[PDB]
């Protein structure tokens, strides 16, 4: 039983009229219909789950708003406050790096975003769901402790994470962040506590800068229970699988969490703007069968996926339906891109990409 979590207002995250930054007419950034991180690339996704079907397939499971208690667990009250402050502005505003807006009663969509990773988590624990997937935005993953970041308000995973502990009394639980940018905010907060495993593939340097590197290993009790693994530009659906099956599969194993929440960006993308990785759908379609069935061995199946980043509006919607569609164990529409990018390869391991790997197994130890 799969549970999908969709809400409409998801799909109404104000983006402004900028490509990142905000228009800007000093510096000649002229206005455009569409953000990067425009919502529309997220509701195609949505709206393919339906189209396709496989919303027949899947319980669907309504957010509901984080509460402070939620929020808090893995957030500053400081950051809350802010966060608060900021959504009750007359036009909202700057989130504190200059880019991450929220528009007046934004904090609204944030706590449903957030939200929505919570209830699927505690529905996945009761036994009442499987698993599930949560198509949440605003996405989490770079908000730490004590601040929003990155296009993130809350950190979603960690929310839920956090709730799983307090609330659902877990001892451990595992988020496992293939979104293409480092989870710099996830790796923040659980960074003193052995209690989560986090665990971050990205790009080397991506995104932000000057952060992601293997070196980055927690600290006091939770030094061992971060992992950062860090690939060359241009890795592709070899490398992904090689980093799942070297680090990502013994990771989990080795920590045996009592549940598992993928941070599931698709910005790894052959397409996608705002990296240079070129996983193609059946890539991400093999991530999810590995991690699901890693579940299934080692956490009765305990697994809730929570939307993250990815930015191709043509592209994004195919390697999503992929994921839903190894939740559901239906597969009935073809990736209408899989032989045009086929051909451009990604799906041989290269040397640098074996290196880069290589550099964590031996982390492994400490876990
Ligand atoms: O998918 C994503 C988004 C990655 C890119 C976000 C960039 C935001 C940004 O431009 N921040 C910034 C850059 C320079 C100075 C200050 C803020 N998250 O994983
Ligand atoms: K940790
Ligand atoms: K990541
Ligand atoms: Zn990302």
């Amino acid at each position: 039983a799969i549970g999908y979590v969709w809400n409409t207002l998801y799909g109404w995250v104000d983006t402004g009229t900028g490509s990142l930054a905000a228009a800007n007419l000093t510096a000649r950034m002229q206005p455009i219909s569409h953000h990067l991180a425009h919502p529309d690339t997220k509701r195609r996704f949505h709206e393919l789950v339906c189209a396709s079907g496989q919303i027949e397939h899947l319980t669907p499971i309504a957010a509901v708003a984080a509460t402070d208690a939620d929020i808090l667990r893995a957030h500053s009250a400081a950051h809350l406050e802010n966060m608060k402050r900021v959504s009750n502005l007359p036009t909202g505003g700057d989130t504190g790096d200059g880019i991450t807006m929220m528009g007046n009663g934004g904090l609204e969509i944030a706590r449903l975003s957030a939200g929505g990773a919570v209830e699927l988590t505690r529905r996945v624990a009761t036994g009442e769901l499987s698993a599930g997937y949560a198509l949440v935005n605003p996405p989490g993953h770079h908000a730490p402790h004590n601040a929003a970041m990155g296009f993130c308000i809350f950190n979603n995973t960690s929310v839920a994470a956090g709730y799983a502990r307090a609330v659902l009394g877990m001892e451990r639980v595992a988020i496992l962040d293939w979104d293409v940018h480092h989870g710099n905010g996830t790796q923040d907060i659980w960074w003193n506590d052995p209690s989560v495993l986090t665990i971050s593939l990205h790009q080397h340097l991506c995104f932000p800068p000057d952060s992601g590197y293997s070196t980055e290993r927690g600290a006091g009790n939770g030094h061992g229970y971060n992992i950062n693994v860090p690939l060359p530009p241009g890795s592709g659906n070899a490398a992904y699988l090689h980093a799942m099956d070297q680090v990502v599969l013994p990771a989990l194993r080795a920590y045996r969490p009592q549940l598992i929440i993928v941070g599931s960006g698709f910005d790894a993308s052959m397409l996608d703007p705002l990296a240079r990785m070129m996983v193609t759908a059946d890539g991400f379609r093999q991530m999810a069968r590995r991690t699901i069935d890693c579940a299934a061995d080692i956490c009765d199946g305990r697994i809730v996926f929570v939307q993250e980043g990815g930015y191709s509006p043509h592209y994004l919607p195919f390697c999503g339906l992929a994921v839903i569609e190894e939740l559901t164990g239906v597969r009935s529409l073809p990736d209408p891109y899989h032989e045009f990018l086929a051909g451009m390869g990604g799906n041989t391991l290269l040397d640098a990409e074996r290196a880069a790997i290589e550099e964590i197994v031996p982390l492994l130890a400490d876990i």
